[PDB]
C-alpha cells in the first residue's frame, strides 16, 4: 500500500539471491544494516531562535572497506530512504570494484527556505552530531539532492576543526571545491560513466553510435551532461530531451548547449524555436537507439513496456525501469544497463577524489578520465559476462557480481562462516 523503499530493497536482493548460492545467514547478515545513527540537528535560526531537525547516518555494510554515500536535505526524507539508498549504494561500490562499503546521510529540513547562514549552521552541525561515526577511513559522505560541494566545503572545516588537523581532513568527505581537496572530472562523473556504459554495450551489441540518435529524459545535470558527452565523444544524434514540464522532438538533431541556454533563460525546455513541443509519455516510446531516463523514477512501466523502441536503455536515474518492464524489456531484446551500474561513475571519480586525498597527490583531467573509463569498462564487461553465462537478466547479473564480492569479503573477515 504505502511501498516502504526498504522493503523494496530487501525484495529486490531476495530476488537477486534466489539466483546465486549463497548462505542464509550471509543474506540475513545483508538484509540488515549494520549501523544506523539517528541524531538531532540543533541550529540557530536567523531570527535567534533554535530550531531542532532529524539527521540520519545509516552504515549497510563495511566488509570490503569503509562506507561510501551522500546525504540528502529533503523535507520528505525518512529513514527508510536513507536505508534503502545505504543498502543500494553497498551494490554500486561493489560492481565496480571499489574498496567501500555502503552507507547514506540525510536530514529532514527544506533547504530552499533556509538561508545561506543558516545552512552553513546545519551542516557543522551535522558533522558535530556525526563525528563520532564518520572518518577519512570509517565513512565518506558526498553530494546528494538539494546538496551542493559548498555543503561539501563547510563539512569538512567542521570536521578538520574538530579533529584538530591529526589526519587526512580532506578525505573526509567528497565532492568538495576545486580550491580545497577538490577533483578534476566530478562534475560530469555520472555522465562519463554513463557515456562509457553506453559505449561498451553498442561494442557488445555490435552496432555504431557514430550517426545514430539517442533520447534523453530529464535535463538536469545528469541528463544535460549524458546528452552533450554523447553527442562529442560518441558521435550521436540528440534527438529529443525533456523535463519536468516538458519534452522537446527534432529529428535533424538538438545542440544541449542551445538548450540549456533556453532552460536558464525561461526556466523550462518548453517551446524551443524551430523544434516539436511533446512530453515525456510519448518522448519514451520514441524511435531511437539509446534511451537514457535521467529523471524522477519509474518512469517505464508495464503500461509502456511494450511500447519501447530504444536499443538500448541507459538507466542513468536511480531506478527508472520497474521489475515487469524490465521482463518485457529482455523479452524484446533491448539490452538494459542497471541503475546502480551505469551512474557507478559518480561514486567512482568520488573514489578517485578520495584517493588523490589520502595520499596528497592530486591528478589530472586526463588521468581521471582514463581510470574512470577503465573502470567502467571493465565493470560493464563483467556484468556482461555474468549476464551472458547465467541466462539471466543485466540487473540481476549485476545483482550477482555486487552481493558475491561483498559476500566473499564478508567471508574472508569470518563474519560468515559458510
Ligand atoms: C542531484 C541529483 O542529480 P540529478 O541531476 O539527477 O537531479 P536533478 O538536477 O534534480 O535533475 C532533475 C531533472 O529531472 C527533471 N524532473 C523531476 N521530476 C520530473 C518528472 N516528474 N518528470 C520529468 N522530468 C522530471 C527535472 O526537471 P525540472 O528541473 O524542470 O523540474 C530536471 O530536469
Ligand atoms: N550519493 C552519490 C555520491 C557518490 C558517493 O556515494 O560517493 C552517488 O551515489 O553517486
Amino acid at each position: 500500500v504505502e511501498i516502504d523503499p526498504f522493503e523494496m530493497a530487501v525484495k529486490q536482493l531476495e530476488r537477486a539471491a534466489q539466483y546465486m548460492d549463497i548462505s542464509e545467514e550471509a543474506l540475513e547478515w545483508l538484509k540488515k544494516p549494520m549501523r544506523i545513527v539517528e541524531v538531532s540537528v540543533p541550529i540557530e535560526m536567523d531570527d535567534g531562535s533554535v530550531k531542532v531537525f532529524t539527521g540520519f547516518r545509516v552504515q549497510h555494510n563495511w566488509a570490503r572497506g569503509p562506507t561510501k554515500g551522500g546525504i540528502r536535505w529533503h523535507p520528505a526524507e525518512t529513514l527508510s530512504t536513507v536505508k534503502a539508498l545505504a543498502t543500494w549504494m553497498t551494490w554500486k561500490v561493489a560492481v565496480v570494484d571499489l574498496p567501500y562499503g555502503g552507507g547514506k546521510g540525510g536530514i529532514i529540513v527544506n533547504p530552499k527556505e533556509l538561508s545561506e547562514r543558516e545552512q552553513e549552521r546545519l551542516a557543522r552541525a551535522y558533522i558535530r552530531a556525526v563525528y563520532d561515526v564518520i572518518g577519512p577511513w570509517t565513512d565518506i559522505p558526498a553530494p546528494d539532492v538539494y546538496t551542493n560541494p559548498k555543503i561539501m566545503g563547510w563539512m569538512m572545516d567542521e570536521y578538520e576543526t574538530i579533529m584538530r588537523r591529526k589526519g587526512p581532513a580532506f578525505g573526509v568527505i567528497t565532492g568538495k571545491p576545486l580550491s580545497i581537496g577538490g577533483s578534476l572530472g566530478r562534475g560530469t562523473a555520472t555522465a562519463q560513466g554513463a557515456i562509457f556504459t553506453i559505449r561498451e554495450a553498442a561494442k557488445a551489441l555490435g552496432i555504431d553510435l557514430k550517426g545514430k540518435k539517442i533520447a534523453v529524459q530529464g535535463y538536469g545535470n545528469a541528463g544535460y551532461y549524458t546528452a552533450k558527452l554523447a553527442k562529442e565523444q560518441l558521435g550521436m544524434t540528440v534527438v529529443a530531451v525533456s523535463d519536468s514540464r516538458g519534452g522537446i522532438y527534432n529529428p535533424d538533431g538538438l545542440d544541449p548547449d542551445e538548450v540549456l541556454k533556453w532552460k536558464r533563460e525561461h526556466g523550462s525546455v518548453k517551446d524551443f524555436p524551430g523544434a516539436t513541443n511533446i512530453t515525456n509519455e510519448e518522448l519514451l516510446e520514441l524511435e531511437v537507439d539509446v534511451l537514457a531516463p535521467a529523471a524522477i523514477e519509474e518512469v517505464i512501466t508495464e503500461k509502456n513496456a511494450d511500447n519501447i523502441k530504444a536499443k538500448i536503455v541507459a538507466e542513468v536515474a536511480n531506478g527508472p525501469v520497474t521489475p515487469e518492464a524490465d521482463d518485457i524489456l529482455r523479452e524484446k531484446g533491448i539490452l538494459q544497463i542497471p541503475d546502480f551500474l551505469c551512474n557507478a561513475g559518480g561514486v567512482t571519480v568520488s573514489y578517485f577524489e578520495w584517493v588523490q586525498n589520502i595520499n596528497g597527490y592530486y591528478w589530472t583531467e586526463e588521468e581521471v578520465r582514463e581510470k574512470l573509463d577503465k573502470k567502467m569498462t571493465k565493470a560493464f564487461w563483467e556484468v556482461y559476462n555474468t549476464h551472458k553465462d547465467k541466462n539471466i537478466h543485466m540487473r540481476d547479473a549485476a545483482y550477482v557480481v555486487a552481493v558475491s564480492r561483498v559476500y566473499q569479503a564478508m567471508k574472508d573477515r569470518g563474519w560468515v562462516k559458510k
